[PDB]
């Protein structure tokens, strides 16, 4: 909810993506990710209460939207697997982070905004 | 060929083949007169719209007949049409490529601008 | 706010984009637009209060957000004189449209998304 | 040529230039394999990346360094990088071109498959 949240929409129907799995990976010392939060978004398309301040610190984040199950549930045919979206978190930076991501079948679009 | 058209289908993966497409041009007494119009190839692409001489400095607007496309594959999209306004040549002549990347619900669209 | 509401986002920034100008109208019988609402988007880069139901009966419309004055504003070059979304407003839909618009220079895309 | 990759620059209305490019691919151990690697051209293109003999079935990801370049234009981007990962070949041989709008807060990426 806070520091960071996820919001994913549905270009062919103009609707939330509702009941779309998230992944959240912190890549760790070994150069592995390490599974960090997940959900599935609500039905306004968001996944808020992922992670809080205490625990989201600075580090390189990945965050993996499967999309691929969402358009086979629509009985549409996809290209990705999944949207991943990878960043390096920052605290000289504003406090709350939505990454934003909107979702065709052939294509997807991330954006970040990061606000106070 | 100062003015290029290409056109996208995010749900097929594809060119958007046979797409109509309108050129207007801003007139002195602020209406849009008619330029040139065409429709898109099996490539999704649309040349030969205009030449050096006659794609002067102006306000221009391109119209994209997206309804019409998804109509015709059965979907009954959003929009009426995509249309991207610009005004062209101010610097002296450039080449122009205008980009629409389209699903049933959201469009974009992109200019690739080189100096010749 | 209820009806129509207009959202806009800085890609360059990854922020809200705000002060951004929205002019919204309606289509004539003699098929030109007439002047239906407007405003300013807020610090959260949204536009609410621009209609109610009552007034927002079926018919063609047009939104045009002022973006080559934003970033003028902000000191970078744009493309495009300003983003429009044209669109019919359907009873047989859901009760609530939302028009989104990613920004950047040469760059914009727009989503419809119709809720209940 | 079964796989080309495009990135173009929103913010700047051209081609990206000299931006890395990754290919990897999913190994029998579920670990990602080096593929194939290269820089885009000055049409923001890459070609020659693999041959119809190599570009078997498989789980492909294609990792764009964005953050080197924006960083390259002085400008501090969201993203390390732009990942575009897919099934490949799975109902025969395509040609696959993968196409990547970069803006610093936004990418979109968007596959245009055709059938040889
Ligand atoms: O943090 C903020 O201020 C809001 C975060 O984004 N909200 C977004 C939002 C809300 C309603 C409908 C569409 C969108 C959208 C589309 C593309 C990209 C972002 C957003
Ligand atoms: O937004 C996105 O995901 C991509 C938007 O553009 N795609 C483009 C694309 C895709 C395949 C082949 C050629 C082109 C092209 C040429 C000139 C200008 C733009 C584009």
């Amino acid at each position: 909810k806070c520091p960071l949240m996820v919001k994913v929409l549905d270009a062919v129907r103009g609707s939330p993506a509702i009941n779309v799995a998230v992944h959240v990976f912190r890549k760790a010392a070994d150069d592995t990710w390490e599974p960090f939060a997940s959900g599935k978004t609500s039905e306004s398309g968001e996944l808020h209460g992922l992670t809080t301040e205490e625990e989201f610190v600075e580090g390189i984040y990945k965050v993996e939207i499967d999309t691929k199950s969402y358009w086979k549930a629509l009985g549409i045919s996809p290209f990705h697997e999944h949207a991943e979206v990878v960043f390096t978190a920052n605290d000289s930076g504003p406090r709350r982070y939505t990454i934003a991501a909107l979702l065709s079948p052939y294509s997807y679009s991330t954006t970040a905004v990061v606000t106070n």
